[PDB]
């Protein structure tokens, strides 16, 4: 890198970040993503105003340095914090900590370190931290990586306007003690997706592939899948996607691609059947209450 700023780290640690964990993509919008109405005004507030006008958010209206995304998994908390890094034009750097603590282990610490460092260059920047719950709960050098990144994240509130966010996410936001939520002043609860966003949600995987699904089957559609997250819905359409295919046994392997049947509600009908939601109603209890406690959207 010519970067005069990272000439002390190692060449092979800034050839990672440039190539795997940063990444710049402004043309997301909201993406339309099936995350909530609630959800989104909150990071907007939250965050993407926050880093479009410094100037007006300030005081009281300043953002919180780090913001946690917690939840049932498959809901897309990844895309989230994507989207919301285009939204205020910020650097994007996806990290996973499992990446950090398994993928990466030597040299872990540098790379944590590096992480800011390139972060803190490229302002306005978004740090999303994937499965943060293992880096923040206590093999030896998970201890530094873990230090190291507590480190960090002390050391980002070491200037009030840095336009510098930790976006940290979790599915399992029980395992966080009274010091790693502090790490954490905002902490959203992405929720399985409402009606409205499960068919949203198939409709756009449907696109690229014929279907004969009308406005009347979403209704269906609805009913069929309350309780599913956006990757239950996912695996609900290629489960449902493959009645065509079953239909015609062999033919499979001379049919002309167009010639295949249309997926329909019937196949969704019978698709629900096989698929089953991927958490139970414990788990959002759970959920629920620890958001009551600690969490902050309404």
């Amino acid at each position: 890198r010519a970067e005069p700023t990272l000439k002390h780290f190692d060449e092979n640690i800034i050839s990672l970040i440039e190539s795997e964990i940063m990444s710049v993509n402004n043309e997301i919008g909201w993406a339309d993503v099936a995350g909530l109405e609630g959800a989104k005004k909150a990071l907007r507030e939250i965050v993407v105003l926050p880093f479009k006008r410094p100037d007006v958010f300030t005081g009281i209206r300043a953002p919180p340095k780090g913001v946690l995304l917690f939840g049932p998994p498959g809901t897309g908390k990844t895309m989230i914090g994507r989207c919301v890094a285009s939204q205020c034009k910020a650097t994007f750097f996806n990290i996973s900590a499992s990446s950090l603590t398994s993928k990466w282990v030597g040299e872990g610490e540098k790379l944590v370190r590096a992480l800011f460092s390139v972060a803190r260059l490229k302002l306005p920047s978004v740090i999303f931290i994937d499965e943060i719950d293992s880096l923040l709960s206590s093999h030896e050098s998970s201890r530094r990586i873990k230090t190291e990144f507590l480190v960090q994240l002390d050391g980002v509130n070491t200037a009030p306007d840095e336009r510098l966010l930790v976006l940290g996410a979790t599915n399992r936001p029980q395992e966080l003690d009274e010091a790693a939520r502090r790490r954490f002043q905002k902490r959203l609860y992405i929720a399985l997706p409402e009606p409205e966003s499960r068919t949203q949600i198939v409709q756009n995987l449907l696109v690229g592939t014929r279907h004969d699904i009308t406005n009347h089957n979403l209704e269906r559609i609805r009913e069929l899948t309350d309780g599913y997250s956006g990757a239950d819905m996912r695996q609900l359409c290629t489960e449902a996607a493959m009645g065509p295919i079953r239909d015609i046994g062999d033919d499979i392997e001379t049919i002309d691609k167009d010639d295949i049947r249309a997926v329909t509600v019937m196949d969704f009908a019978e698709a629900a059947r096989v698929v089953r939601p991927t958490v139970d109603d414990s788990q959002l209890d759970a959920y629920a209450a620890w958001d009551k406690k600690f969490g902050c959207l309404p």
